[PDB]
């Protein structure tokens, strides 16, 4: 038994709900909070620039000494780092951005990060900003990630569109 609360069921291990990551972290303080990041850990919009306002810049502030120390992740990628306010753990993971031209077969490389973490609350990867089809991204979630993953979906008309065409 965990604390997430309000999830819709999809499959043995993947659940979903209409709901803003920021606030469900805050609610919860889960183990793990997944960050839609780009390999220069440069939380500027989206996902990331929510997550990183939510913990006063100190998130940014973090991440620059990380990329000052190791250079930037790679797309399909991640690292562990402090979920200041908001979690234990925040687990950066890189998308592709569509709207950078990244290759979307990618997807499926940045979702296996989730494997090595029991429970996480994340969002869909390369969704909004990142310019994929999140019905796509819910599909690659559904069929990498084995572990227990709490997935928040911030609009409500995305959200009903992705549980109603959910195969
Ligand atoms: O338009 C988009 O980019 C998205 F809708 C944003 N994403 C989120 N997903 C969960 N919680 C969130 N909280 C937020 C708070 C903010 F200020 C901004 C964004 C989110 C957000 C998912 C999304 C990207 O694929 C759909």
């Amino acid at each position: 038994v965990n604390s997430f609360s309000g999830y819709l069921k999809l499959t043995d291990n993947v659940y979903i709900k209409n709901a803003d990551i920021v606030e469900e972290a805050k609610k919860v303080k889960p183990t793990v909070v997944v960050n839609a990041a780009n390999v220069y850990l440069k939380h500027g919009g989206g996902v990331a620039g929510a997550l990183n306002k939510a913990t006063n810049n100190a998130m940014q502030v973090e991440s620059d000494d990380y990329i000052a120390t190791n250079g930037p992740l790679k797309v399909g990628g991640s690292c562990v780092l402090s979920g200041h306010n908001l979690a234990k753990h925040c687990l950066h993971v890189v998308g592709p951005n569509v709207n950078k031209g990244e290759d979307i077969q990618l997807l499926k490389s940045a979702y296996e990060n989730f494997n090595q973490h029991e429970v996480l609350l994340a969002p869909l990867l390369s969704a909004g900003i990142f310019g994929a089809d999140p019905i796509h991204s819910l599909r690659v979630c559904v069929d990498t990630v084995r572990t227990n993953v709490y997935l928040a979906v911030f609009d409500k008309n995305l959200y009903d569109k992705l549980v109603s065409s959910f195969l």
